[PDB]
């Protein structure tokens, strides 16, 4: 109990960091204070709350959370985190209405005492920020922000940096957000994580970890990149003897390393575990719920995979359902929530479940993974709710790097998903070994300037079907989307496609190669585009059904508008 107080509970100081600020802008109060409490963490320690309230009378219940400053450096290889100032508690909030907001501060400690501070008073303006993300309601497969316009996600995993911490994503996310991205995931678990919260201890949460993502939330914010936030990853339940980098011996829930938990079965039920697990739903939300930029709260990564002698179907779906109506219920922003698995085809028992807003696919496959992707999303239209490809690389133990140094891997499945009718892009691995040293962003480029025009929220988009190819010197084939204005087509030689050997296509190409013939009524108008430049190659009016295809190396893009 490193943080623990004795004194009698009294506010010593509020700050409040500004009076007057946009709507859906961070809105940050600070509280120093002394009081009596074990664990600053824990709620039956000590409860900070801020009580917020609109013009319309429309309240918010605000948690607080414990807080630690630090100055970051690089001490050559490493970043290192000095502390500045005492630990204190802070309250943040952000309004989703203009006008005047009226607001307090409560606080109780484990005597049963209450303090609380006078009521201010703070004015929103308008911004221009859209809001937090939401599933579509014009299209289930799709997600929106509040304002109404789309969010495609576009981007890759990050879900960890190198020992220098937050200066690789100072690298990271500059480059993916001026190549399109917009979208990245990271891990708070296990404990080796750049983000761990449960560092040491599942009773009391790391502040320098939590710093640390407040920074990369910070950059984010400054970028227009929203992030999913995986809160645990199944290594922590995985017995050392059972492989695939598995953390059970070192992970702080196991009682040998101070935890409540004697075998990893029994974190679906045990109360204590339970109990524990909340309060770090509430630190969470305390902390980073304000944030629009925070896209997606994920429970698990690939909860199928703890230890078999720890996977009980019904517990962890129960253990789903209680902690999601209990997150949802504390989040005053109601983020929404998701889980993922490794086996492809998920789990039908959890991802039916209300509570969680939308499904994942994590898949690792070498051979015709272009085929498997667009099987998987079929499959999973079944939910009625949107699908991200959350994971994507070969299956090749890591190597894609040495295998695709050019990204055609991530190239063929980012189009593929995308014109799919995934939600957004699938994501790869290897951001830190891969993408960003063999510079693949040019690929996220060019998809993102052929899709953001679009309103696929409208679009009654439907995979393609009912088409025709005429080709004869060559085998191409087709991912396409079929909507009300536009056909959008991704066509590929299933030849070239798989093959990684050659340099980038530098196109020059101008002869017939074959055509398709689609369910449409023309006239037509068709836009040929260059996938890896990210450009328009050439544009024909057509009073036909039937698209010449022209020459390409590996793919090509179409899009077709109804006139
Ligand atoms: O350096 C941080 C950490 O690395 C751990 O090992 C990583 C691997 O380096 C690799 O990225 C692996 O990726 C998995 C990941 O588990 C994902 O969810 C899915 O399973 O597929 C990808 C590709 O296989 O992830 C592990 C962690 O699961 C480990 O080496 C730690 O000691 C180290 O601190």
């Amino acid at each position: 109990s490193r943080y623990k107080d004795n004194r009698p509970l009294n506010i010593l100081g509020i700050d409040i960091s500004k009076m007057e600020l946009g709507r859906y802008n961070l809105f940050e109060v600070s509280i120093f204070l002394q009081g009596s409490y074990l664990n600053p963490f824990d709620p039956q320690e000590i409860d900070v709350e801020g009580i917020f309230e609109d013009q319309y009378g429309n309240q918010y219940r605000v948690p607080g959370f414990f807080y630690q400053e630090y100055k970051r450096e690089l001490k050559n290889d490493y970043e290192y985190l000095v502390p500045v100032g005492d630990p204190y508690f802070k309250i943040r909030f952000s309004p989703i209405n203009i006008g005047s907001y009226k607001f307090f501060i409560k606080v109780k400690d484990k005597t049963g005492r209450e303090v609380s501070s006078d009521k201010y008073t703070i004015y929103v303006k308008e911004s221009e920020k859209p809001g937090y993300i939401r599933v579509s309601e014009k299209n289930w497969r799709y997600f929106k922000f509040d304002n109404g316009r789309q969010f495609l996600p576009i981007g890759a995993n990050i879900c960890w940096a190198t020992s220098k911490g937050t200066y690789d994503y100072d690298v990271w996310l500059p480059k993916c957000a001026e190549n399109g991205g917009n979208y990245f995931r990271v891990w708070l678990g296990p404990s080796w994580a750049t983000f761990a919260l449960e560092r040491e201890s599942v009773k009391e949460y790391d502040l320098k970890n939590a710093w640390k993502l407040d920074y990369v939330l910070n950059l984010a914010e400054k970028l227009n990149m929203y992030i999913m936030f995986c809160f645990d990853s199944y290594n922590e339940l995985r017995y050392q003897k059972e492989g695939a980098y598995p953390y059970w011996e070192h992970t702080p829930h196991y009682e040998k390393n101070g935890g409540p938990l004697k075998e990893p079965k029994d974190f679906w039920t045990n109360n204590e575990m339970i109990k524990y697990y909340k309060n770090k739903l509430r630190y969470i939300v305390a902390r980073y719920g304000y944030s629009t930029n925070v896209f997606a709260w994920e429970f698990w990564n690939q909860v199928d995979i703890i230890s078999p002698t720890a996977f009980v179907i019904g517990e962890v779906k129960k253990w789903h359902e209680d902690m999601a109506k209990y997150l949802n219920s504390i989040d005053p922003w109601k983020h929404l929530i998701t889980t993922s698995f490794a086996f492809s085809p998920g789990k039908p028992e959890i991802d039916s479940i209300s509570g969680l807003n939308f499904v994942q696919t994590h898949i690792y496959k070498s051979n015709r993974y272009i085929d498997a992707l667009l099987s998987l999303i079929a499959y999973k239209e079944k939910y009625r709710k949107p699908h991200l490809v959350g994971e994507f690389g070969l299956d090749a133990g890591g190597n894609d790097l040495w295998v695709d140094p050019n990204g055609y891997v991530i190239h063929n499945a980012i189009w593929t998903t995308i014109l799919s009718g995934a939600s957004g892009t699938a994501m790869s691995w290897w951001w830190d070994n891969h993408i960003h040293p063999n510079n693949l962003y040019f690929h996220y480029r060019a998809l993102a300037d052929f899709v953001k025009d679009i309103n696929f929220l409208e679009e009654k988009f439907e995979r393609l079907t009912n088409y025709k190819f005429n080709v004869y010197n060559r085998e191409i084939k087709v991912i396409g989307l079929q909507g009300k204005k536009y056909i959008l087509l991704w066509l590929y030689n299933a030849k070239e496609a798989y093959q990684y050997k050659k340099d980038i296509p530098n196109m020059d190409s101008s002869k017939f190669l074959g055509s398709i013939e689609l369910l449409i009524k023309p006239p037509i108008k068709v836009i040929y585009y260059d996938t890896y430049r990210g450009e328009k190659i050439k544009e024909l009016d057509l009073d036909k059904n039937v698209i010449p295809i022209i020459e390409f190396e590996r793919d090509l893009a179409i899009k077709i508008e109804l006139l």
